[PDB]
């Protein structure tokens, strides 16, 4: 990984020590980026819901994961599941359980710095993974992209700033998430998010990551070329809000 500081340095260390999974998945990959493009063709709003119990903002929420996943299977284009333990209160066990219970694409959200974490995602039943430009070098990103693709997964490349964008465009990413929150402070900057979105070619599948609470924001972003919308913890509190967001 890169030279990091603070909580990012910490999670990367936790990721390096985490045991591998030695298990076999029980359904083939279902492509999230392709399902988004299908939704776009059909003029259906494509929302990725998050199952996320904690994050560094101080979020703390509990609920039945299967109840949530089964509800979201009826409305969301896919599910993001946080598996990082210390800051997100996630677990591989929860990923494994949810993946076995629903038939929509599942993105595993963690801090991937080693190939075995991609094996883990695959073996636990995830359909794809996020890769975070801020924790990886250019060379690592290219390596991990290629490795994920060898399993049939197209990772979501997450960017926060223009430096990350420049790298994302060099590495041959096909599916990019543009984050609203600054990694270090948590501050939301929508002017920055929109500028980065405007700089990505239209053939990349673009996901606006967080900063969204209203259908009108989705409509504005869709007009600017965003393909799908990754909503934050507001759905962990009020799942039925998703119905209002999809029209
Ligand atoms: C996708 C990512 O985990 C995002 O949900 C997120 C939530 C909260 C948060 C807080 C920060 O500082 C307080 C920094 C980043 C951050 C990201």
């Amino acid at each position: 990984p890169r030279y990091l500081k603070g909580w990012l340095e910490d999670v990367v260390q936790l990721s390096l020590r985490r045991p591998s999974v030695r298990a076999s998945r029980q359904r083939p990959i279902i492509s999230l980026n392709e399902r988004i493009l299908e939704f776009n063709k059909r003029n259906i709003t494509a929302i990725i819901a998050e199952y996320k119990r904690k994050d560094p903002s101080g979020l703390d929420v509990e609920r039945d994961p299967i109840e949530y996943a089964k509800f979201m299977e009826r409305y969301a284009v896919g599910l993001f599941i946080s598996t990082e333990e210390k800051y997100f209160n996630g677990s591989y066990e929860t990923l494994r359980k949810i993946a076995s219970s629903v038939s929509i694409p599942i993105l595993m959200y963690d801090f991937i710095v080693k190939e075995s974490q991609i094996d883990d995602a695959y073996n636990l039943g995830a359909d794809t993974v996020a890769l975070i430009v801020k924790i990886l070098t250019e060379r690592e990103l290219e390596s991990l992209l290629e490795y994920a693709r060898s399993y049939g997964m197209e990772p979501l490349i997450i960017i926060n700033d223009e430096n990350d964008l420049d790298i994302a465009l060099r590495i041959g990413a096909r599916f990019i998430g543009i984050a609203a929150r600054d990694w270090e402070t948590g501050e939301i900057n929508k002017e920055n998010q929109r500028k980065l979105i405007s700089m990505i070619p239209s053939n990349v599948v673009k996901v606006a990551k967080e900063g969204i609470s209203e259908r009108n924001e989705i409509e504005e972003l869709r007009k600017l070329g965003v393909n799908a919308f990754l909503i934050g913890s507001s759905l962990m509190r009020n799942p039925e809000k998703i119905k209002e967001l999809i029209e």
